[PDB]
């Protein structure tokens, strides 16, 4: 048994490209590690974005793992296997800004069935967030969740990321929200260390379930075998080993 796998191998660190062209990267890292718990064969192959699903159901290859979204959208033409890591949102200010200061209680919150101390610190934030210009991209599950979580905070819109951080740095705007993966890299930068993220590590509800590995509707069997490797990576700590390692963060999902 064997089984081919598409990638991007234009989004690091997820999946890229080493300086010998060879694809490499968390989801090549994972994905080689769940063949061998399956003991299937592992390839992976080097598929544009635009393609990628269409290409899935033409039988050109098994899998998608290309830190795929699990979405509706998708979930129309495709299935997904369970979640292998989740897609984490936080807030981002200018260093020393009074925002910093705000103590927060629950470093990771699921947004999906909110406990009361998880509704009380996203509510608290709320409430400072009321005397604060907040700045968001505009189409984005960011730009949703301040206007259906967060009414109390005003918002300007902007076409890019790039933009919303160009306006924080020009002072324009006081906070962003943007997903971890961006942000963190961001923030990492020599030239960026007056910027900061805080806040809550946010996931689920209007963020989505993470990301998943795209299967054939039909591929019954597959997904199962991808479910129990998946539940098994997650269970002996190879998901949160991996994500710490591209990503400098623990964003494995729940078992």
């Amino acid at each position: 048994k064997s089984i081919t796998i598409a990638t991007e191998g234009s989004y690091a660190p997820y999946n890229f490209k080493d300086a010998g062209g060879k694809l490499i990267g968390f989801d090549i890292d994972l994905g080689n590690d769940l063949c061998k718990r399956m003991n299937i064969e592992c390839k992976f192959v080097e598929q544009a974005w635009d393609g990628i699903i269409p290409s899935l159901t033409a039988g050109r290859y098994d899998a998608i793992m290309a830190a795929m979204g699990i979405q509706p959208a998708r979930e129309k033409v495709i299935a997904f296997s369970r979640p292998y890591l989740l897609t984490p949102m936080t807030f981002l200010t200018t260093a020393d800004s009074p925002l910093l200061k705000t103590q927060v209680a629950i470093e990771n919150l699921p947004l999906d069935n909110i406990t009361p101390e998880q509704k009380a610190e996203l509510d608290k934030f709320t409430k400072i967030f009321e005397g604060v210009k907040f700045g968001v991209q505009a189409g984005t599950s960011h730009e949703a969740f301040m206007k259906q979580m967060m009414p109390s905070v005003q918002i300007s819109t902007y076409d890019t990321i790039d933009n919303v951080v160009m306006d924080l740095k020009a002072g324009r705007i006081d906070a962003s929200l943007a997903s971890v993966s961006f942000l963190k890299p961001l923030t990492d930068k020599p030239d960026n260390k007056d910027l900061k993220m805080f806040g809550p590590r946010m996931t689920g509800g209007l963020f989505g379930k993470g990301v998943g590995v795209g299967i054939r509707k039909e591929d019954a069997d597959l997904k199962a075998l991808f479910d129990k490797a998946i539940d098994a990576a997650i269970a002996d700590g190879t998901v949160q080993k991996l994500s710490q390692q591209w990503f400098g963060y623990d964003a494995s999902p729940k078992q």
